[PDB]
């Protein structure tokens, strides 16, 4: 779990690049778009800096506390959220519409991997979130 996601996570660090107080991600050519991960980029102080996807809901379902060790953490979102998440994703997409139509406040949660990597001659502070975009009431 955490240390599967550690490893998205290890990615996503060394894709990153700090340049003129921005982060800039270039994704490798031919990457897997359809991975069910979404990685987020924040510096020290929790401020985002970086998101794979931008989905507000899911963005403020990140708690701050979480930010600033390394942890693994649940967000407890909707099925309106999740839908957002997994747009992209078909089957996906019809597993949701029937949740969606017998509870449409029905909960959905989602494992995350909060990970700290500290600042080097390159790099500032960074903590980097992995979300699973599969929630635990699907996986079965």
């Amino acid at each position: 779990t955490f240390r599967l996601l550690r490893g998205e996570s290890n990615l996503f660090y060394t894709l990153a690049k700090w340049e003129n107080n921005k982060i800039s991600v270039e994704l490798p050519e031919n990457l897997d778009m359809q991975s069910p991960t979404m990685t987020l980029i924040y510096d020290e102080t929790g401020k985002l800096l970086w998101t794979q996807r931008n989905i507000p809901c899911l963005i403020k379902s990140i708690q701050p506390e979480w930010l600033k060790t390394n942890g693994f953490h649940e967000i407890e979102t909707n099925v309106d959220c999740t839908s957002t998440l997994l747009s992209e994703d078909h089957s996906a997409q019809e597993k949701l519409k029937e949740v969606r139509e017998d509870d449409d406040d029905a909960e959905m949660t989602h494992s995350v991997a909060v990970n700290i990597y500290p600042a080097t001659a390159r790099m500032p502070q960074l903590t980097i979130v992995v979300v699973d975009t599969i929630p635990i009431e699907l996986k079965r």
